[PDB]
């Protein structure tokens, strides 16, 4: 699946976003939204800000 970079450190603030840090390596499970993408952050699935991320193709 695509996978994407984190480029910022970013603790979830809800119940629906996930935590990462900077160099993380995710997996994006969903990103029809423009501002909140769905990822999997090793084990836990969840929101984090789009543009923290960059995807890698």
């Amino acid at each position: 699946k695509e996978l994407v970079l984190a480029l910022y450190d970013y603790q979830e603030k809800s119940p629906r976003e996930v935590t990462m840090k900077k160099g993380d390596i995710l997996t994006l499970l969903n990103s029809t939204n423009k501002d909140w993408w769905k990822v999997e952050v090793n084990d836990r699935q969840g929101f984090v800000p789009a543009a923290y991320v960059k995807k890698l193709d």
